[PDB]
């Protein structure tokens, strides 16, 4: 009709949900780019709606709705529960500047924080779970810091925790599930980037592109300096047991057609010390999307994949050549609510830690700024290596205090820096560490 | 073996293994596809081949020896009590009598891997009659009598599905995704590296078939387009997409050109309308399958452009692999564990696989078989096939020519008569009666 095709699978399940007259209802925190994308995407779908939308400043909620629909007719201001419930019952998106109204409204099935602020994702995440709501996490920086604790609390409450679909970590998990259900060895998994990283990048280098693209300069810097890649790969590690092969990963030069001879063991001509890793490639054809390199262990299976022109064995590349970011998150919401399935959760025992390296020399008393700025960049390590070094989890570091001189390129540790101790995020991480100890 | 924690369907299969009662497949046909399935299941958890049949008993032992290295796991059974005792002993029961498999109480799901459409029809209705789920690999049979099989499965309370891993069922994965997200499916299908040759015969391929120890008919039906017509018809008949013209356009297009080619003429492509099955000639599409989708909101167009998915409003979604028989056990797992089909025909077919003569023939000659000398498949809409009195291609093997036929001419009830006594002609008449109601 709009789609040109009969209803099948999840599309059919959503249509059946719509026919009940009670759609799945998202409580959406954050009316910026990702939130506006979600509102826009849900408007094309059946059986799923945004019940309520919050922003720090109320006008930005109306702006998001106007961008999605071309006018504000679907928006209705609500600053108490009775007003929010009435709005939703009237078929409106309740808009508010009070997150707690969304977190506690009885008609909201699932919470998504789209602010892009890890501390807010932590705060609203534990609130969602305490209110007995399912939680879909888009903030990967938060997830790699406190995900295991959120997941444990979600299980204590009988709700589902999941990373949202459409970002490299969760998209890669689709490939991992497929290869592993078939009983094949996962040799390496990850993402690519078209151009080399620049670990020295700062907002001075990108402020011009940011202005031109009307976007947050920090998103550019964390892209170029490797930080986002380190985070995303750690999320895959911590959901699978795959490990970085070396701190920071290898990040070799490899096009899509070269992965199966590069991100494999050194004994077989690759760069890896062992099989079972997260890594990434620099080169053409991989981004957007994600990959798994799998090994065949039976000569007949090798021959079938060679006859099918999948590669030359025993290593083969499985590529998902797209990820739609925000746009796929409603699919996670549907799977959670209709099927009781998560798309991606951390394991109970993390295997990797996102650590941080200084981008510049700093003296005691200076404050560390923020990811995507001037002072530091993320750096993946195994948990044992991070612990030996007393590395501070990168997610804790914004506005931290330097307590001993730090040189450009040096690891940020509990010997040379101190997080702001009063954050929900440092306080939740302490609880996670106690749970794990 | 996999290097990763159990997630999703893998986890579901491991939990099934822990019950001590695996999913049990009854496998009919010990040739190449059936040997692939025995080999693939051997590296999976929670799923086993309970029994294997062949026309000639020694081929069952040969399949098992190719899978395992020796024939140890095989045990001949000639009665139900022997078969059940063999399965309970951890053996693969082997026989030359399909009915022993079809009626054994320990068998959960039947798969016919013989590659013979008539046998797929016969064993499929028998599997349903016996209250077993049915996974169909024979697409030639499915596009002939699939609707009837699906209706009879519904009456018995069992599940009918095409097996995963072939172009039609792989494409349905993409169609599900795009349509769940509410996007317009413009075109869907597969690719071929080189131009079709409609005049190909076994003489052109017998040398390569001998060299590769393979059936020459598989090569001829690939080259002459027959398999492509069948696979696109299966997608059509599961979705309501239609060939835009008899035989489809089959334009030259690489993977990067699909989104400007298999789109409407008004927008610079070749199609008369949106919502089709078609195929491309050129690089980078094969192996696997595509959907070209259209965006209907400028923000969603912008997002996909920013992600470098394409230049809008048309975008290509590619699954760059499909593993043939190796994925079929995933269909078995989803059917038995989750009650989900991977692919079913709609109740009302929209496309018919018809046939065209490859050479002049005179009355009294017999038509031979697909992949040989006399005829090739040719997709048509159902209304055009009806109007022309076209015979469904699946009925034609060993049919009688009853009026002169020229090279390139459609095979119709006016110029040929199918063998009337086949299970496939009989079941097709039943389907036509059911559709008349
Ligand atoms: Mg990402
Ligand atoms: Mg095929």
């Amino acid at each position: 009709m709009t789609t040109n095709v009969a209803l099948v699978g999840l599309a059919r399940d959503l249509a059946a949900r719509a026919e009940t007259g009670k759609p799945i209802r998202i409580g959406l925190i954050g009316a910026g780019e990702m939130g506006t994308d979600i509102v826009t995407q849900v408007a094309r779908m059946q059986g799923i709606e945004v019940g309520a939308l919050s922003a720090r400043r109320l006008p930005n909620t109306f702006k998001a709705i106007r961008t999605a629909y071309g006018d504000e007719e679907n928006a209705r201001e609500a600053t108490t529960e009775s007003a929010m419930t009435r709005a939703i019952e009237a078929g409106k998106i309740a808009v508010t500047d009070d997150n707690d109204l969304i977190l506690s409204n009885p008609l909201i099935d699932v919470i998504i924080d789209a602010t892009g602020i890890p501390e807010v994702g932590a705060e609203t995440g534990i609130a969602a779970i305490r209110n007995g709501k399912h939680l879909v996490m888009m903030n990967v920086e938060a997830d790699v810091t406190i995900g295991p604790y959120l997941k444990a609390q979600a299980d204590k409450q009988g709700v589902i925790y999941s990373l949202g679909a459409g970002d490299e970590p969760s998209s890669c998990m689709e490939l991992i599930e497929f290869v592993s259900a078939l009983g094949y060895e996962v040799v390496s998994a990850g993402k690519g980037k078209n151009n080399p990283l620049n670990f020295d990048a700062t907002p001075d280098d990108y402020r011009q592109e940011a202005d031109r693209r009307n976007m947050n300069v920090r998103l550019l810097v964390e892209f170029i300096d490797g930080s986002k890649t380190m985070v995303e790969m750690a999320a895959i590690a911590n959901a699978t047991g795959l490990v970085p092969d070396i701190a920071g990963m290898h990040g070799p030069r490899a096009s899509i057609d070269q992965l199966s001879h590069t991100l494999i063991p050194q004994a077989e001509g690759g760069v890896l010390s062992k099989s079972g890793v997260v890594d990434y490639s620099i080169g053409k054809g991989v981004s957007p999307g994600v990959f798994v390199v799998a090994k065949m262990d039976h000569p007949r299976l090798n021959e079938r994949l060679e006859d099918l022109k999948i590669g030359k064995g025993p290593y083969f590349t499985f590529h998902r050549p797209y990820h739609l970011t925000s746009l796929e998150v409603p699919l996670t919401v549907a799977r959670v609510v209709l099927h009781g399935k998560t798309d991606m959760v951390p394991l109970p025992k993390p295997v990797a830690e996102v650590c941080a390296v200084a981008k510049k020399d700093m003296q005691p008393g200076e404050h560390l700024d923020a990811i995507g700025q001037y002072c530091y960049r993320s750096w993946i390590m195994t948990v044992p290596e991070a612990r030996a070094a007393k590395a501070i989890p990168c997610g804790l570091l914004q506005n931290g205090t330097v307590i001993a001189p730090i040189k450009k390129g040096e690891l940020i540790t509990y010997a040379n820096a101190a997080p702001q101790p009063g954050s929900r995020i440092a306080e939740l991480r302490a609880l996670q560490d106690a749970m794990l100890g």
